[PDB]
């Protein structure tokens, strides 16, 4: 369980950026989208929790605290944190487009996390959080889209993020299969047998700043690393989209809003 190599002195040279990224699946950037902007996003989830989540209403973002993810009304969330607005302000398309060499697309849904800390509890809620798996074997038919990860205040190795699977992006899809341990909708979701992620596609997962980019490969393996912070115990905010060629086919979820999927 690695870190992420920092690619943030790679968006100079395309040849580079794009050697690494074929190699790799993944970029870490760090320091590249507007804090300004993510500090407003950070506190629209914030008034959100404290409007649904029973959230102190004095807190600091770095205080904030759940009882529960679930007691949560997810889709009344969506009314609160301006995302969309976020992802199409000119100087996070700026970035999009160095990365991608192109005019972009971001897709209309955007996914947001808002986990607890469950550090000492026995029977923890972690059934929410997602096993390894793909992007790409649940959205489609075109598989150049990229997930682009980002945290609304910052993560540790204890309070959690994503993990990927360093280079698994070069096999296509993958087996999922039916886990009960994670769900949506009383639905078990499908992941990759851990057992089917090889040991040489090394894990990893470094701790990151408002601020930071995470972006990843459709075959990209990657799996959520559960909250147990408690020194400091923080919530993990963060929210995630998919990016793609303007020129590419929009699918299905490209053009579906989360509330609506
Ligand atoms: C495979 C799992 C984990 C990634 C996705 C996910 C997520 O929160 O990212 C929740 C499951 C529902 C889904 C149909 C969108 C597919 C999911
Ligand atoms: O953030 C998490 O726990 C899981 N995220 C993803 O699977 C993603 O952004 O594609
Ligand atoms: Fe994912
Ligand atoms: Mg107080
Ligand atoms: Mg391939």
């Amino acid at each position: 369980t690695g870190d992420y190599t920092d690619c943030t002195p790679l968006l100079g040279d395309r040849a580079a950026l794009d050697s690494f990224y074929e190699e790799h699946g993944y970029l870490f950037l760090r320091n590249v989208l507007d804090r300004d902007l993510v500090k407003t996003v950070a506190e629209q989830m914030r008034e959100g929790l404290v409007a649904l989540g029973a959230a102190d209403p004095h807190a600091t973002l770095e205080e904030l605290t759940i009882d529960s993810f679930e007691s949560v009304d997810e889709v009344a969330m969506h009314d609160y944190v301006k995302y969309d607005a976020f992802w199409n302000n000119p100087s996070t398309i700026k970035v999009f487009e160095q990365v991608f060499g192109e005019p972009v697309f971001v897709f209309l849904s955007t996914t947001i996390r808002y986990y607890p800390s469950q550090a000492g509890s026995e029977e923890p809620s972690f059934h929410y959080l997602t096993p390894f798996h793909q992007d790409g074997f649940y959205i489609g038919p075109n598989q150049d889209f990229r997930t682009f990860w980002i945290p609304l205040i910052r993560t540790t190795r204890e309070s959690g993020g994503v993990a990927l699977a360093d280079g698994s992006h070069r096999r296509g899809k993958r087996d999922h299969v039916l886990n009960e341990s994670f769900r949506r909708f009383g639905h078990p979701v499908r992941g990759i047998p851990p057992t089917e992620v090889s040991e040489d596609e090394h894990l990893l997962h470094s701790p990151m700043e408002p601020g930071d980019i995470l972006l990843f490969h459709a075959h990209m393996c990657h799996k959520s690393i559960p909250n147990l912070s408690k020194d400091p115990r923080l919530m993990r905010m963060s929210m995630d989209t998919r990016v793609q060629p303007a020129k590419s086919h929009r699918g299905f979820n490209a053009m579906t809003p989360w509330t609506e999927s």
